[PDB]
């Protein structure tokens, strides 16, 4: 099967479904109705249930960006579902965190 190019295969953002996600950047739970996001990896703090998608709020996700482990190439512009978002939500979130465009990402030369 073909390689993904919206996400790097490792974090995720949609609008919180539910009060039922809990941001662990924090340790408080993540409001209805607004933007979350989260990352795949094992719990540090439970590694016996393995690999999650492990929940954090906007500010947040980028206060612990390092100990999640993003560069500047794979920045919020390759978070999961990152596009369905409304337009204010995607500005923001690469405002905090952006992401490089030199190499090759969209030169204006794709479908052109
Ligand atoms: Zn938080």
């Amino acid at each position: 099967g073909s390689k993904a190019e919206k996400t790097l295969g490792d974090f995720a953002a949609e609008y919180a479904k539910s009060n039922r996600s809990t941001c662990k950047g924090c340790m408080e739970k993540i409001e209805k109705g607004q933007v979350r996001l989260s990352k795949k990896m094992v719990d540090p703090e439970k590694p016996q249930l393995g690999m999650i998608d492990r929940w954090y709020h906007p500010g947040c996700f980028v206060k612990n960006r390092e100990e999640l482990g993003f560069r500047p190439e794979y920045s919020a512009s390759q978070l999961k579902g990152f596009s369905l978002l409304a337009t204010e939500d995607k500005e923001a979130l690469k405002k905090q965190l952006p992401g490089v465009k030199s190499e090759g990402k969209r030169k204006g030369d794709e479908v052109d």
